[PDB]
This record gives structure tokens, sequence and C-alpha cells, in this order.
């Protein structure tokens, strides 16, 4: 019986939060209230297969039980439209069905808060019910989040509102914290979404080689059995989690924390304080924790990978672990290089073994291996360098701009929403990298620009219309930054018709946050862009201020929503005549 092992393994708050965000990761259509029966319905039963493992169904699999549970509610087409299809199958057709399933941008609900004296009440009413529809709100928007990591999270928000609940001033408690744990759980958001894309788009093979790479950074003080042992844990766990097996992910998660933490003394030396942390605080710092220093006693790769006269026979006697053993040696030695370059050179060195092993003379022929690296690890620190110049001159804000009118002209068949979220989460890259010194940048960099990326590529892979896009999404997991990067401006691309629906504004935008009032100016700037490209240039910077001064003006014009109009056709007409 898998449900009783899970339970009390997990315990009954983790199992009954687990089974709530599967839930709503499949059903993201569903009621909160329709949920929680569903689950408070299986934490019954799997009482019943704790006190009596032989008892009625106990031995079925977790997915026969759960996925029985949710076709309850599921096969209802009236409200789900074609997930009552996945219903229909068995598993493990079922399990794979809601597994393809997964929306990535549901029409759900914009998601404001209420006062914070509303939401400091509620709390406090209720605060199981609270903390379970933060769960549900937040798996149903995101289908891949990393659902161990879910839990921390709302551990985190029930201690923000009971400690800023019973705060002199509440609100000035409240919203710094609530503001960090949004942006915070969209970047672990993110980072899962890759994590998965590469699971099910590239297979084991590819995420194993980014966990070698990765932890071999983190751990370069590990041997390199260690380091392999690690990552076969790792890779389990996020393949369970991607996979919809939550319970299996989270209690193996649980476990490779507690193995870390005993063989603290063979892994890493910035462990410790993470291993006297609880259960979720535990789990949460090791996989983010600091790179530990590399051993200064250390000799160089060029010997045992291409000096050697044994490379061609010690690669074609294992060829994965002699590769994983490269990465591993060209990682631990370099904090410095983002994860995707390490596998980049990787596969270079892959390549050139598979050539050369089979030339002639295998020796002369991949004797110059370590100088096709060097234009590769140049092109990114360039980027790197050129962007976060850019950035230090134009400012966060100006400098998404920017790359929206870029990325606009790279690919501008991708819809108005997308490119104005993704051109932002790339532009958030100058405030998040651009501090470090160079020895910090391209890991923090271009691995975030892939994560942005995927986001992207998943996006679009939804609805597609571009071939540039579907393009570099599917040639590759490693390359894709570069192939974003080497895109020019399309044009076979015909300029999309011009529109009066899509540019004049409305005196509500005087009501809206400045991150709201930013997004709908940088909405009307892909627009602009896509209609009028060319050799549309400062054109737009002078047609962008145009806007801020409208808007400044006319929020503070004691108009009946004509000032929006007056200077919102005048806007137009002044654009037009270029
Ligand atoms: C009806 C109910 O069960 C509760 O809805 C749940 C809830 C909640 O879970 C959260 C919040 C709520 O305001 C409410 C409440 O809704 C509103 C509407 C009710 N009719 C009533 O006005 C009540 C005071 O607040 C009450 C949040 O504001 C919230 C903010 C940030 C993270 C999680 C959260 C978060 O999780
Ligand atoms: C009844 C119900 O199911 C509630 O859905 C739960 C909920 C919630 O789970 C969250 C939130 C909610 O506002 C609400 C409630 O707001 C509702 C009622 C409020 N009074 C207000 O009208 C809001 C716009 O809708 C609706 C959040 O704001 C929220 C913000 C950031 C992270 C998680 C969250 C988050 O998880």
């Amino acid at each position: 019986s898998e449900v009783a092992h899970r339970f009390k393994d997990l315990g009954e708050e983790n199992f009954k939060a687990l089974v709530l965000i599967a839930f709503a990761q499949y059903l993201q259509q569903c009621p909160f209230e329709d949920h929680v029966k569903l689950v408070n319905e299986v934490t019954e039963f799997a009482k019943t297969c704790v006190a009596d493992e032989s008892a009625e169904n106990c031995d079925k699999s977790l997915h026969t039980l759960f996925g029985d549970k949710l076709c309850t509610v599921a096969t209802l087409r009236e409200t789900y439209g074609e997930m009552a299809d996945c219903c229909a199958k068995q598993e493990p057709e079922r399990n794979e069905c809601f597994l393809q399933h997964k929306d990535d941008n549901p029409n759900l609900p914009r998601l404001v808060r209420p006062e914070v004296d509303v939401m400091c009440t509620a709390f406090h009413d209720n605060e199981e019910t609270f903390l379970k529809k933060y769960l549900y709100e937040i798996a149903r928007r995101h289908p891949y989040f990393y659902a161990p990591e879910l839990l921390f999270f709302a551990k985190r928000y029930k201690a923000a509102f009971t400690e800023c609940c019973q705060a002199a001033d509440k609100a000035a408690c409240l919203l710094p914290k609530l503001d960090e744990l949004r942006d915070e759980g969209k970047a672990s958001s993110a980072k899962q979404r890759l994590k998965c894309a590469s699971l099910q788009k590239f297979g084991e093979r590819a995420f194993k080689a980014w966990a070698v790479a990765r932890l071999s950074q983190r751990f370069p003080k590990a041997e390199f059995a260690e380091v392999s042992k690690l990552v076969t844990d790792l890779t389990k766990v996020h393949t369970e989690c991607c996979h919809g097996d939550l319970l299996e992910c989270a209690d193996d998660r649980a476990d490779l924390a507690k193995y870390i933490c005993e063989n603290q003394d063979s892994i890493s030396s910035k462990l410790k304080e993470c291993c006297e942390k609880p259960l979720l605080e535990k789990s949460h710092c090791i996989a983010e924790v600091e790179n530990d220093e590399m051993p200064a006693d250390l000799p160089s790769l060029a010997a045992d990978f291409v000096e050697s006269k044994d490379v061609c026979k010690n690669y074609a006697e294992a060829k994965d672990v002699f590769l994983g053993m490269f990465l591993y040696e060209y990682a631990r030695r370099h904090p410095d290089y983002s994860v995707v370059l390490l596998l980049r050179l990787a596969k270079t060195y892959e390549t050139t073994l598979e050539k050369c092993c089979a030339a002639a003379d295998p020796h002369e022929c991949y004797a110059k291996v370590f100088d096709e690296f060097k234009p590769l690890v140049e092109e990114p620190q360039n980027l790197i360098k050129q962007n976060c110049e850019l950035f230090e001159q134009l400012g966060e804000y100006k400098f998404q701009n920017a790359l929206l009118v870029r990325y606009t002209k790279k690919v501008p068949q991708v819809s108005t929403p997308t490119l104005v979220e993704v051109s932002r989460n790339l532009g958030k890259v100058g405030s998040k990298c651009c501090k470090h010194p160079e020895a910090k940048r391209m890991p923090c960099a271009e691995d975030y620009l892939s994560v942005v990326l995927n986001q992207l590529c998943v996006l679009h892979e939804k609805t597609p219309v571009s071939d540039r896009v579907t393009k570099c999404c599917t040639e590759s997991l490693v390359n894709r930054r570069p192939c974003f990067s080497a895109l020019e401006v399309d044009e076979t691309y015909v300029p999309k018709e011009f529109n009066a629906e899509t540019f004049t504004f409305h005196a509500d935008i005087c009501t809206l946050s400045e991150k709201e009032r930013q997004i709908k100016k940088q909405t009307a700037l892909v627009e602009l862009v896509k209609h009028k490209p060319k050799a549309t240039k400062e054109q737009l910077k002078a047609v962008m201020d145009d806007f801020a001064a409208f808007v400044e003006k006319c929020c503070k014009a004691d108009d009946k929503e004509t000032c929006f109009a007056e200077e919102g056709k005048k806007l137009v007409a002044a654009s037009q005549a270029a």
C-alpha cells in the first residue's frame, strides 16, 4: 500500500496539502470547495489504509485512486470542456492525459488582494482554510510549481500574517513580505517550468547533465561519485514532480535533504545552518545554498581529457560517465560559467570525440578542442557585458522597453501580452545580475535568461504563431539563449493592421499601480512596433515620451475622460505623420 506508505512518511498536514496541489494542477478550473471535499475524502481513505494496509483498495496506485476521485468532478464536460476525455481513459494513460492538459495560461481572474484589515481578519477567523486557498490559487495558476517548495511558501505566508496581523502598523509589515513572496514565488515557478520542460521535451539525459554541471559548481570539493549519486537522487525527485507524482517527489526530496545533511563532510562546508533548520526550511536552504570554495590544489582538464592517449578508450568504454567526469571537472573549476555554457562545452567535447575517436590519428585530431571552447565562452561574456552597460544608461523600465522593441522585431507574430511579459522578465536581468562582478554574472544572467526564454517557449507552444520561436524552442535546450540572440529583425513579416481600439487610454489608468500603468504603455509599444517596424527607432522614444506626459497630465486633468480622448486622438495623429 502506497497511500498508507506516503501518508505516514509525510504526515497528515503535508499529505492533505499535496493532494490539494495535485488536484488544483490537473483541474485548474475547479472551485476551491469542490477540491477540498475530494481531498478530505481521500484523506479519510488514506487513514483507512494506514490502520489496515490490507483493506479495500489500499493496494492501488496513487494515481488510480486520485484519478478516480478527480474524475468525479472532472467528467462534467459542460464546465471543464475537453478534460472529460482524460477521465474516459484508464491509468497510466489517464495520468499522461492529465499531464498533457496542464494549462500554462488559463483564463483565470486576476488575483487582487483586498485590504490588509480584511486579509488579517480572514486569516485569524479560519487559518487553515485561508492557507488552503493560497495553495489552491497558486497551484491552479502554476500547474508546474515545485510542490514540496509550495508547502514552504505557504509556511512563510502563514508566518507573515501571524506576525503582521498583530503589528502596530499592520500594512507596513505585511505588504513588503507579500510582495517579496509573490516575486520569489514566480521565480520559483519559472525555474521549475524549465526543469520540467527539460525532462518532458528533452529527456532524462538532458536533466542529468544539467544536474551534474550545477551540483559540481556548488560542491566542487565533492568527489565525482558523490555528485553522481546526488544527481541520480535529484533527477528522480523532479521526474516525479513533473510527472504528477507529487507525494513521491516530496517524500524522496525529504530523503535527499536527509542524505546531504548526514554526509555533509563529503559534500559541502556551506551546508551547516541549513541542516539545522526544520523540514521545509532545510530542503529550501540546501537547494539554493551558496557555492563552496573550489580546491586550490587542482590539476588541468587538458591532461586527462585531451592530452592522454587513452581518451578514445576511456570514452567508448563508458560514453556518458566519461562525459560526466569532463563536465564535473570543468564545472567544478568554473562557477563563473553559466550552466548552459558548460553544457555547450560538454557537447562540443562530445562531438569532437565522436569524430576524432573514429579518425585515423585521433590524438592530433582533438588536440585543438579548447580552441573551440574559446568563442563559445567569449560570446555570452560580451552579451552580458553589452546588455549590462545598456541597463545602466536606461534603467530597468527603459531597458525592458529596448528588449521589448528588440524582441517584437525578432518574433512579431508572438501575442502581445506574451511579448510584454517576457520582455519585462528579460529586462529584470539588469537589476538581478549586473550588480555582481564578472566572476558571478554569466551564471546569474544567462541561466536566468534561459529560464525566461523557456516561458516564451511554453506560452507560445500552446498556440504557435512564430516559426523562429518554435525553432529555437525545439532545436535545443542549451542553445536557446544564443539562438534567440542570433535572431534578426523579421524582414518577411507584414506590418499589422492599424487600430483605434488598441491605443486610446481610459481614466481608469489613473487608478492602477505603477506596474500596471507600465504594462499598459508597454503593451501599446509592442503593437506600435508590430504596426511600424522597418527603420523605426528613436521616433519610438519620441512616441513613448508622449505617452507619459499625456498620462501624467490627463490623470491630473479634472477631466470627464475627455483629456484621455482629446490627446488620445492627438497622439495617434502625430504618430501617423512620421
Ligand atoms: C471566503 C473565504 O474562505 C476566505 O475567502 C479566504 C481568503 C483567503 O484564503 C485569502 C485571502 C482572503 O481575503 C480570503 C477571504 O476572502 C474575502 C471575501 C469574503 N467574502 C470576506 O470579505 C473576507 C473577509 O475576505 C476569506 C487573501 O486576501 C490572501 C492574500 C494573499 C495571499 C493569500 C490570501 C488568501 O488565501
Ligand atoms: C473565496 C475564495 O476562494 C478566495 O478565492 C481565495 C483567495 C485567495 O486564495 C487568494 C487571494 C484572494 O484575494 C482570495 C479571495 O479574494 C476574493 C475575495 C476578496 N474580497 C476580493 O474580492 C478578491 C478580489 O476576490 C478569493 C489573493 O489575493 C492572493 C494574493 C497573492 C497570493 C495568493 C492569493 C490567494 O491565494
